[PDB]
């Protein structure tokens, strides 16, 4: 049987949650999140109430997508689902979705020491290895999507353009997983210097700042570009030379500089992968081949489906029903 719920009004919204969760306190406003005490585990959790989860086809599918993704993620450097619930007793009543996860400290968004940079980028790459092994691309990696507790343990959660790979800016539709490695490079650079590596004011400025560091594309990359207008734009630009990173990141650990060179390669095909970066010398004190696990296969065949609102809603409901809490250990 389902547990006993209780209503209350927090900020704007009504909140109907199981008695299990106590002392709800707002932490910000996709949906709004409350901090809470979980009486079953004795841990602090974050409860997210999705807003209007089924108000349109796209909302409906987004709701399903988010629930599917969170139910899949089981890795210490990625956000996972402690609980999901609805106060509804039937599919017909069903209109609210709440998700529960570990309350984490602040987000990553100062100049940090080299050992702090090592450990944090290590953990990001370890989560990303896992995510990527599932054929999931994060696409929106940035400091505010990284939660860090006082113990410097990090979990991947969820201007965006500052961390975006140049092939996304240029609107290539066949970009792949290494768009995330680009973002890691921009994050790591920012941690090491205390400044945004590429703080473009728009998408055009963004590219200009990028190419000025990494150089304008050579013939070899230009020959893989299918869009004539895209090729025209970059081919019409002032041909910047690739900068010496050891000069640009003056004083940083030479191994950090070398990893940055391998992450921030213009050509997506020659960018280091998550698994490869983990074996890089910069992470010598943290890397362990037997504790960098891959994920179970993830079925995202639903991404290609076009369904009705009630159908996405019903798929989401099934997923709420089949949820198995993770082991209390
Ligand atoms: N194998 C590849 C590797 C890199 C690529 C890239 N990279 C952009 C220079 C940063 N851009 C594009 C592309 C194609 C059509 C429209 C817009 C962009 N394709 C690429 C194909
Ligand atoms: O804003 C937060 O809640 C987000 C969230 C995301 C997914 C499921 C439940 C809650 C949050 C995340 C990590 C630490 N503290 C709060």
């Amino acid at each position: 049987e389902r547990p006993t719920f209780y209503r209350q009004e927090l900020n704007k919204t009504i909140w109907e949650v199981p008695e299990r969760y106590q002392n709800l306190s707002p932490v910000g406003s996709y949906g709004s999140v409350c901090a809470a005490f979980d009486t079953k585990t004795g841990l602090r959790v974050a409860v997210k109430k999705l807003s209007r989860p089924f108000q349109s086809i796209i909302h409906a599918k987004r709701t399903y997508r988010e629930l599917r993704l969170l139910k899949h993620m089981k890795h210490e450097n990625v956000i996972g689902l402690l609980d999901v619930f609805t106060p509804a007793r039937s599919l017909e009543e069903f209109n609210d979705v709440y998700l529960v996860t570990h309350l984490m400290g602040a987000d990553l968004n100062q100049k940090l020491t080299d050992d702090h940079v090592q450990f944090l980028i290590y953990q990001i790459l370890r989560g990303l290895k896992y995510i990527h092994s599932a054929d999931i691309i994060h696409r929106d990696l940035k400091p505010s999507n990284l939660a860090v507790n006082e113990d410097c343990e990090l979990k991947i959660l969820d201007a965006t353009r500052w961390y975006r790979a140049p092939e996304i800016m240029l609107n290539w539709m066949h970009y792949n997983q290494t768009v995330d490695i680009w973002s890691v490079g921009c994050i790591m650079a920012e941690l090491l210097t205390g400044r945004t590596l590429f703080p473009g004011t728009d998408h055009i400025d963004q590219l200009k700042l990028i190419l000025r560091l990494v150089g304008t594309p050579g013939a070899e990359l230009l020959k893989k570009i299918s869009s004539e207008s895209a090729r025209n734009y970059i081919q019409s630009l002032t041909q910047m030379p690739k900068m010496n990173f050891a000069n640009v990141f003056i004083g940083a650990n030479p191994l950090a500089v070398d990893l940055l060179e391998k992450m921030l390669v213009l050509d997506s095909d020659k960018r280091i992968t998550a698994a490869q970066a983990l074996a890089h010398a910069y992470f010598a004190q943290y890397h362990d081949p037997d504790d960098e696990p891959v994920a179970d296969p993830y079925d995202q065949s639903f991404e290609s489906r076009d369904l009705l609102i009630d159908e996405w809603k019903s798929l989401t409901y099934d997923e709420v029903i089949s949820f198995v809490p993770p082991p209390l250990d």
